[PDB]
């Protein structure tokens, strides 16, 4: 065996060019932490390589938990945490495996797509490959993107509520927009800031700042931005303090009716048309049931729930299972997931079934973020949307938004028609 | 090398007690598959190993793709896929590694906890990490449980809304209620009928059970009871129509007012003290900032945007971080992130900071389900409450959801800091 | 002519038993009053009758406009102000005529009604007189009280979130609710405490008081029935603070998901079927157009709108003429508007127009306020609910909630089938 | 006495140039009415003076009622019934008088104004004057008008959602735009078409047209313009389908979070700074109380109940006072009484009280509808805003939106005092 050396040695050797770790054992690098003469959260840096940092930090918490067995099944080795120090997480102790499966072919804009659902809710990924078969069997789908613009929504204070308005007005000016649309779209090459979006109350000034990003989610770009253009406007009003650069007026992350009415990042609408035989045959259920329970579970259920923008079955099972698949920001489901479903009757005798899904706030990027490791850039490449779209910048995530309304679809064709069945 | 052997064999070498597979090579597989003699849905069965069957779904799938290296970095080796079959996703092509960082500890209720959070987004761990500081220098926070029931909404119908009136008068005597709680309560030991909320729309009937179901999220146990209830109820109004099991009025994974006001799951309330010298040296602001900020961001700001229940700064992230983790449904996170979050001055010099959180709709649950893989059990152990708890039932998904609830709290703390105080 | 006599003196004359007011002039009283020897809102008892009190007033207005002549078409005399005084209104000069139309007959549960309604829109009445005509051919409607009761929602405020969950538990305890109940019950004979509806927020407790009062709107009653209760409630916890004894918990005059789910005055639903031919003649559209307007205007627009309880064409209308008519508090139309309109297809061939109105939070009474006045106590009469009904207490409010339904639903029918139509 | 003549004879009377009415009497009337000879809503005109065809109604509807004494105390004599023929009111049977109480004078923005408030609700008066009188202290109030303009939301429908996607496309263009601008415009002096807020639902397009009106309420102006525009719209696309006039997207008399972020009519801001002194002697109260109970009454409580745009005491009250002296329609209260209310600390030693009321949907107008009667137009014009002011069009109407803001906060001051004070 062996036995750890003292203190005031361990970090000659920790510090010698040749002799440094990996002549150290693992008692003596706990001791050293112990001791406060390493920060733990270095630990992936000061060592041989980063698993061993992670293996030093799992050792660490073990010893300070109830039960030290805990870690056992949380896998931690042969994972490149190369991609994650400083970029997608801290304080590392392993990797939580979600099973992936997949959906499709999904027929959407005549293409076919293979959709990777990272779920732990048995028969998911089984009924959205039933409304995609439906949909399939009905001559796919069709989708367009609406509208386009991440937003930031900081807000404001100046010392009176009519300060407050004079600068309302003078944003809404043509010269003080063009000052402010400088300022912001001075900080990258994506910055192209539209049209702004106020709100008072007293002397509190909400601002909403909205635009494009390329193929980024856009939030850290469009934040960069709204900070340049918020110093800009702090220029001509020496007497404004800047509160907060985000006000919940974005709105990201919370329920809020802004996104749905204004949306935020990604409006998308898709629709498709079922042949009564293939309702009746794949979905096992008719037209007039399935418009029936339309009505009476998605708009009049909701209504009387007072939900604002959940008048829909299950659109979030589909996005959040896309999203932890694709390495989009898992909680921006929140805001992503509102969608309206709508059922009718169709085609020359009213026996078909048209539907279209509508979610006017699809928060979604193909580059930065979760997206920078490879297993997510997988799922990724597999629907052909992975990172810039170096010909037509925002492409790949117009794409990726329009997949995912049209899973939505599927999921919602399939969901409502298991409703409409009964048991 | 070697070459498939034909169809017609094959099948024999399949049916081969002792000469099974592992005798075909992948190829032969492939070629049964796209002959339709077997299913691809049921290769993790017909194959000596459940590892192989997902391989040849993935090589199936590969085939079909437009980069058929697509797959190459999405991981699908050395994981236990028999805990996943049939219970948990279908279509297997491997899972998706979430980077697993930890915060605390969090010294809530007198005990210390070491959170584990599932996160791809950079800083949110270490933010959250200051705050749980913040908090355990302060003295440690308190919480409790105020509710605790899963609920499920259907929606049925009755020829006339006198006939809906009847039935929803019927259902508000002591009799009928007793006769529905009977019938509710029989189809599981945690099945114990709470009081029922009902709305008529025209000849509409929406009814909402509420129950505790043990240590379980409580979904499939609740719709069980709730399918059981719904046909006894038809017993005294055969003309009723069960329309569906869910009318949207539960309200399961959707924004809703009815979960905010009348709770879904459970509900917590956390609250701590900050002294004035910590919120100054951990926080790098001062109470009044903070409280200033609170008002103008999570009271007004969610206000001005229309917020139903979203009054506070980013309860989303912490809340699904968690749920990743420990094997939690994450699109629940929709509703469980419902939170408002109150900042005060206290203290005899009204110079340290009060703060609170309330969430009344955390859906949440340490048994079934996701719960069921050993990775995320090993995050529900180092918590504490992974399992049932035999002794007192349902304790141990009241614990993580006051867990939950504090972590939030933490996480508030922090963000509410870094904007109060700038860059 | 004649001239104001001194200060000092005219106060001699006020004062004699025998030679009072009535000796004075006009400009005597007016010096007197500028003089402060009198106090203006004092003027219609100080003085031989009423009116001259509310002319004085009104010459000393005069005075302080720009255009001195303004009040002259502002009518004043004949009008009983005995009935208004120190009960409906302060510092009166006057009355606003409100033209008065009759919508009917409404064949409303069997009976028929003439519905004052008093309006200043023109045509809205003739709508409705129409709405009322199709709904008689169609066979009359149909209505149900679901649920009646008042609510008052004070807020108060413990030391700690953690007492505020303890007084919360308390409550919800069958003797707690016992002993506030009886605190509650002991202020009036109609003051019976239903279940309590508590939520908490930190260390803020928010308590709904719900009961009947008979056929007063209740809000008197309901205030000092919960003020007992709080002071009852006090005596347990000594360390409450009660700090409003409405917290908008209650909701009052203001939109509030609350009053959409809960419910709030009275609750009722009314329903009629239409034939087609009737549809075809009087209404000048088919069933078909009628569902189709319903579901894409009531429905979906309300829902891109972000209404909650607005899913309905025009209510607030017929709801604010009736209840100016009738003596109601106008401004409770804010909440007793709420309403959801559906129509469906109905009969053997799905040609009849089924429609129906459902209004959860009617706010109304037939005794007290502004129902203590002969003018609108003769708009209650004509629908015979006047008063208290002693036989029955709470039948006439109850009628005319009832009546109220039947009648928007009437205005429903009739501008649904003019915007179906087109111009 | 005398008897009625035959039917047949009677029309000779009442045809005949110089022997007409007035030769007739009461009884042969109704018997000439009961016969269908004459329509009963003509009576008016065909009859020697509008009250006596008033009377003739009354007469008929008492005939039909229950108790025939119930009209006898509605008052209908010397009323001028002229003003409301075809204009106002139908089947008119006399008038509702509404007591009108002054309140102020309210100093705001340098003016003073003595408001009229028609209400039947006791002390209502009293406590907004008390407020008033605390703000004239205070150094008078300051408001803003932020927006203006009125609302039409129609609904349109296409053939496919792609479809709704091109036309919102379109209408987004600089191109379609001004070409619809064009059209609508044409169609009124004041008509001049803002930027339009377009929403899809699968193949439903809501748009929403927003004009400045001159001083009218602009909603007939609107409502012209709009359907001007929409033959434009259908000559591009002649599959487009008007499917109403009106989708509820406008959102006219609904609760909708549409006009709390987008503002309907005009959106106003006003402002006061009440000493600390003035706080404890008029108000009986503190500068910390106040904004305690403002914090946790209109913010946490409203948030409690899920309010939106209900963040504030008593709006309602005040709107629906004034909408009635002065001749407004009175369910646009429903819209107008959107408004949140914000208490600060102030000052060099943050003991006064600052306070602030937004409203973003004042509907208002001094031109038509109910503004064309006399009495109505007395209590316009003891403001000064009476009718259209030709020098800068609009202005009368917005001056009215500042008094009316004003007075909300003059009222939201005296109640939230007397709460924050107890009884
Ligand atoms: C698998 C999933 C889509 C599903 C199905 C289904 O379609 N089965 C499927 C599987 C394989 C192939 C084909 C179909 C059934 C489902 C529904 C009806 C009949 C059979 C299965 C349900 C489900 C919904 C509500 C319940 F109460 C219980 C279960 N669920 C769970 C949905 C749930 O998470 C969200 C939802 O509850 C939100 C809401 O409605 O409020
Ligand atoms: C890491 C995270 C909590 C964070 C911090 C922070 O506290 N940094 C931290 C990291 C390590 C240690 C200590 C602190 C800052 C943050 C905030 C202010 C100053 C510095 C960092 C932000 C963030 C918030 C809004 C922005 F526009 C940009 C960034 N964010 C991102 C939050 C975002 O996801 C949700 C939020 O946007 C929802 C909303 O407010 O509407
Ligand atoms: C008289 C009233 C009911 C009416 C009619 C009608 O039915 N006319 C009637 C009169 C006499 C006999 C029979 C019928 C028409 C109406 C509607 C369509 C065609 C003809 C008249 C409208 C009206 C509605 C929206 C418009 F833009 C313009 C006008 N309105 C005004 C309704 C308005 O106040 C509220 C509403 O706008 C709320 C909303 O929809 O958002
Ligand atoms: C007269 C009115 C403004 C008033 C006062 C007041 O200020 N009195 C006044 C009169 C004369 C001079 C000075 C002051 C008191 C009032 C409040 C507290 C103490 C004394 C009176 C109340 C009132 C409010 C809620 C209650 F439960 C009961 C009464 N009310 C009734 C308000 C009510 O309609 C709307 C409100 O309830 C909406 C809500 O809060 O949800």
């Amino acid at each position: 065996p062996r036995e750890p050396r003292p203190n005031e040695e361990c970090l000659q050797i920790l510090g010698n060019a040749e002799k440094g770790a990996k002549f150290l054992s693992d008692a003596e690098i706990i001791q050293l932490v112990n001791a406060k003469h390493i920060p733990a959260y270095k630990l992936e840096t000061l060592m041989e390589t980063h698993e061993r940092g992670v293996s030093i930090r799992r050792q660490l918490l073990s010893k300070k938990l109830s039960e030290p067995s805990s870690l056992q099944y949380l896998p931690y080795r042969d994972y490149n945490y190369s991609l994650v120090m400083g970029a997608c997480c801290e304080n590392v102790i392993g990797y939580m495996p979600i099973p992936v499966g997949v959906a499709g072919p999904l027929c959407l804009d005549e293409k076919e797509f293979q959709v990777p659902m990272a779920t732990t809710e048995g028969c998911l990924v089984a009924s959205t490959n039933r409304g995609c078969r439906a949909i399939g069997l009905g001559g796919g789908a069709s989708s367009r993107v609406l509208a386009d613009g991440m937003t930031r929504g900081p807000v404001v204070r100046l010392p009176r509520a009519c300060d407050s308005a004079e600068v309302k007005a003078w944003l809404e000016t043509s010269e003080g927009f063009a000052v402010i649309k400088e300022a912001f779209d001075s900080t990258s090459r994506f910055a192209r800031l539209q049209k702004l979006h106020t709100s008072i109350a007293g002397r509190n000034l909400y601002i909403r700042f909205q635009s494009r990003s390329g193929d980024a989610m856009g939030m850290n770009m469009i934040s960069k931005g709204t900070e340049k253009a918020l110093s800009k406007l702090h220029e001509y009003f020496p007497e404004m303090q800047i509160l907060a650069v985000s006000g919940n007026y974005c709105t990201d992350k919370k329920p809020a009716a802004i996104n749905w009415i204004e949306g935020r990042g990604k409006s998308v609408v898709c629709e498709a048309v079922i042949p009564a035989k293939v309702v009746r045959e794949v979905l096992k259920t008719t037209t007039e049931a399935m418009i029936e329970v339309n009505i009476n579970k998605n708009l009049v259920g909701s209504a009387m729930a007072g939900s604002i923008g959940g008048y829909n079955a299950h659109a979030a099972n589909i996005v959040t299972a896309i999203y932890i698949a694709c390495g989009q920001d898992a909680a921006q489901n929140v805001g992503s997931s509102n969608c309206i479903t709508l059922m009718e009757a169709s085609g020359p005798t009213n026996e078909d079934l048209y539907i279209s899904c509508t979610m006017p706030s699809i928060e979604i990027g193909t580059v930065g973020g979760g997206t920078n490791l490879l297993p997510q850039q997988a799922c990724l490449q597999m629907l052909g949307v992975q990172g810039a779209c170096k010909d037509n910048p925002g492409e790949n995530a117009r794409q990726l938004a329009r997949i995912v309304c049209g899973t939505v679809m599927a999921g919602e064709l399939s969901l409502m028609a298991a409703l409409a069945a009964g048991h």
